[PDB]
C-alpha cells in the first residue's frame, strides 16, 4: 500500500531529522516505492520534517545544460552558441539523472534557485536566498558556492536509497584538497544578464574525477571511494524512508574526512 506523508514524516523523525534542520536529500524513488500522491508526497514529508524554520537544499542542475557540448572548447561551438536556450532559473527543468524528485523540489512554491546553470541548486526555507546566492561560474561546488554555505549551516545529507557516489557535498573536499594533479575542465554556459543571453566560459574542478585515477566514465570516483570508507568507519543513523534504506550524515564531518582522505593519499 502506498506510503502516506504521515508515515514518511515519522520515518524521517526516527532517522534523526529534527525541526529546524538543514537537509540536502539524494533520493532513489524506485527504492522508496509507491507514494500516496507520487513524489510530491515525499517532498511534502521532507518540508514537514524540517518544519517552518528548517531548510532543504538540492542539487538540481539543468536538463539542458550544454556541458558535454561545450566541454574542452575555449568558446561555445557556433551552432550551440546561436541556438541554445539561456538558463532561466524560473523555468529550466532539473536534470533527470540526479533524481526525478528534483523537478518537484524546484517547482515548489517559494523555492529559490541558484544561478549556476550546470551546478544549479534549489532551496526551500527561510534561509533559501542566503543559500543559493552567490553561485558563480568557476565556483560550482567549492568555496563560495551553496555547498560551502550548507557546510557552514549545520547541514545534514539525507541519502534515501542513494549510493555512495551520490554525495555532491564531497565535491567541496575535492575542490579544497591540497593535492597534486587535480583535473580541471573548461565549459560554457548561457546565462541571462539583464534579460539578454550571455555566454560565459569558465574552468573549474572536474566533477567527474578529481584525479586521473578517479576519472573512469563509470567510476568509482573519489566521492564514492571516500563515502564508502566513511560509512564503514562512522556511526550514522540508518533506517527506512518508504521502502528505501536511508542514512542521515553530518555534512561537515564527511567533508572534513574527505579532505583528510585525499591529502593522506596524494602528495601536495
Ligand atoms: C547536467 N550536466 C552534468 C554535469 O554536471 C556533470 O555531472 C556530474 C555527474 O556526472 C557526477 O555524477 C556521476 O559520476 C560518475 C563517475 N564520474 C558516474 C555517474 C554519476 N554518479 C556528479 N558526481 C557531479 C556532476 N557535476 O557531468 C555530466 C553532465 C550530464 O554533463
Ligand atoms: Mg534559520
Amino acid at each position: 500500500t502506498p506510503w502516506s506523508k504521515s508515515e514518511l514524516v515519522r520515518q524521517l523523525r526516527d532517522l534523526g531529522v529534527r525541526s529546524g534542520d538543514m537537509v540536502m536529500p539524494h533520493v532513489s524513488l524506485r527504492a522508496v516505492g509507491p507514494l500516496a500522491d507520487g513524489p510530491q508526497t515525499l517532498v511534502d514529508a521532507l518540508i514537514e520534517a524540517v518544519g517552518p524554520t528548517g531548510n532543504i537544499l538540492a542539487f538540481v542542475s539543468w536538463r539542458d545544460s550544454p556541458y558535454e557540448q561545450t566541454l574542452g572548447h575555449d568558446a561555445p561551438p557556433a551552432a550551440i552558441a546561436q541556438s541554445w536556450p539561456a538558463f532561466d532559473p524560473d523555468h529550466a527543468p532539473a536534470y533527470p539523472g540526479f533524481g526525478a524528485i528534483n523537478e518537484f523540489i524546484r517547482t515548489y512554491p517559494g523555492c529559490r534557485r541558484s544561478a549556476h546553470p550546470d551546478a544549479s541548486m534549489a532551496a526551500i526555507g527561510p534561509d533559501a536566498a542566503w543559500l543559493v546566492a552567490p553561485h558563480e561560474m568557476g565556483a560550482a561546488y567549492g568555496p563560495r558556492s551553496p555547498i560551502a554555505r550548507f557546510l557552514a549551516h549545520a547541514g545534514k545529507i539525507l541519502s534515501i536509497g542513494a549510493g555512495p557516489d551520490a554525495v555532491t557535498a564531497l565535491h567541496y573536499a575535492e575542490a579544497v584538497a591540497r593535492i597534486e594533479g587535480k583535473r580541471r575542465v573548461t565549459y560554457s554556459m548561457p546565462l541571462l544578464r539583464e534579460g539578454k543571453r550571455v555566454w560565459v566560459t569558465t574552468s573549474d574542478w572536474d566533477s567527474n574525477g578529481i584525479l586521473d585515477e578517479y576519472a573512469a566514465p563509470d567510476g568509482p570516483d573519489a566521492v564514492e571511494r571516500i563515502a564508502r570508507d566513511y560509512l564503514a568507519r562512522t556511526r550514522v543513523a540508518q533506517g527506512p524512508v518508504g521502502g528505501a534504506q536511508s542514512r542521515l550524515i553530518d555534512a561537515a564531518d564527511i567533508v572534513s574526512f574527505g579532505i583528510e582522505w585525499l591529502e593522506a593519499r596524494h602528495a601536495a
